[PDB]
DNA sequence: GGGGGAAGGATTC
DNA sequence: ATAGAATCCTTCCCCC
């Protein structure tokens, strides 16, 4: 199985040059901007040249401009790289009918139906390449693997406007001599989780006893790394289908007073439903972020989809109960919509 | 034992 | 004390 990963690079800002080609060879950063103080927000993704001096997804504006004072700064316009993003997954639909969309700039490509080996399917990445470079005039980056992890981390060597091909005894190289915090979906409070225990590497997986690696990372990790280990990890390339919808808005102040956060919360609702698309769901969470930044919900599920004016009924309910049983004060409110009929 | 809902956790982009 | 969004897994809990 020969899986062909791509993912654009610097998505967001490279649309802004596409779309004002001054922008170029400047450093560029989106920002996502709450209000709540203006140049409150965080960093979304900022280009290469940016990124170079270390202007990095999620870090604070604030701390993004004393770095790089005379960088655009420009606002996220989100329905714009989503329209660009959804004409170049067209694109890509036309290399293989079996296709995950991972994301906004990224997808996955089951080419074992039209290329037999990895040369050809380098080549089938230049072809995409190019295609995309021609017809909306954007680079991105190739990863060609035997699955879909693989393929992830070949691209992620390869950034920017690069290709790479992970064959099969490099794959068994990689295993070797690839830093454990390196492998997709092991963040930080899992990387030294395993470092605490001298992983460092998927080797190590092998030889460590399986009950005190399921102890700590929990069951499904644990598979996870070990089938990685193994050189048995398969997962197929699924058509990907939307389980969630929300919408979540920052504050101008933190507070614990039902009726000045009920607007925010409605104004929440609101933008939910219109983003469902004639979608019923069946389950409503309210989700709050709090002054210390910890996450809160209550969530329902109903026999029945809801409707906006019931989800406006339950939501102060599910709103209510976070601070009937949590007292702290909070900073973001919003709602997410799961169990779509 | 385990399916299923609810809440927290961790990761992703 | 900095966005916004989406997903999968774990743990306790109800229930068969
Ligand atoms: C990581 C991250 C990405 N994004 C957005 C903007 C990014 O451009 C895009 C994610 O693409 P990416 O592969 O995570 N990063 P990138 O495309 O900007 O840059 P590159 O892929 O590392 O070259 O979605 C966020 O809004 N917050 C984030 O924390
Ligand atoms: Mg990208
Ligand atoms: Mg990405």
């Amino acid at each position: 199985m020969i899986v062909l990963f791509v993912d654009f690079d610097y998505f967001y800002a490279q649309v802004e040059e596409v779309l004002n080609p001054s922008l170029k060879g400047k450093p560029v950063v989106v920002c996502v901007f709450s209000g709540r103080f203006e140049d409150s927000g965080a960093v979304a993704t900022a280009n290469y040249e940016a990124r170079k001096f270390g202007v990095k997804a999620g870090i604070p504006i604030v701390e993004a401009k004393k770095i790089l004072p005379n960088a655009v700064y420009l606002p996220m316009r989100k329905e714009v790289y989503q329209q660009v993003s959804s004409r170049i997954m067209n694109l890509l639909r036309e290399y293989s009918e079996k296709i995950e969309i991972a994301s906004i700039d990224e997808a996955y490509l089951d080419i074992s139906d039209k290329v037999r080996d990895y040369r050809e399917a380098y080549n089938l990445g230049l072809e995409i390449k190019n295609k995309i470079l021609e017809k909306e005039k954007i680079t991105v980056t190739v990863g060609i693997s035997k699955n879909k992890v693989f393929a992830k981390i070949a691209a992620d060597m390869a950034k920017p406007n690069g290709i790479k091909v992970i064959d099969d005894e490099e794959v068994k190289r990689l295993i070797r001599e690839l830093d454990i915090a390196d492998v997709p979906g092991i963040g930080n409070i899992t990387a030294e989780k395993l470092k605490k225990l001298g992983i460092n590497k998927l080797v190590d997986t092998l030889s460590i006893e399986f009950d005190k690696l399921k102890g700590m990372i929990g069951e499904a990790k644990a598979k996870y790394l070990i089938s990685l280990a193994r050189d048995e990890y398969n997962e197929p390339i699924r058509t990907r289908v939307r389980k969630s919808i929300g919408r979540i808005v920052t504050m101008k102040r933190n507070s614990r007073n039902l009726e000045e956060i009920k607007p925010y919360l409605f104004r929440a609702i609101e933008e939910s439903y219109y983003k469902l698309d004639k979608r019923i769901p069946k389950a409503i969470h309210v989700v709050a972020v709090t002054e210390d930044l910890d996450i809160v919900s209550r969530g329902r599920t109903f026999p029945h989809g809801i409707s906006k004016e019931t989800a406006y009924s339950e939501s102060v309910k599910l709103l209510q109960k976070i601070l009937e049983e949590d007292e702290r004060k909070i900073r973001r409110i919003g709602v997410r919509f799961s169990k779509f009929i």
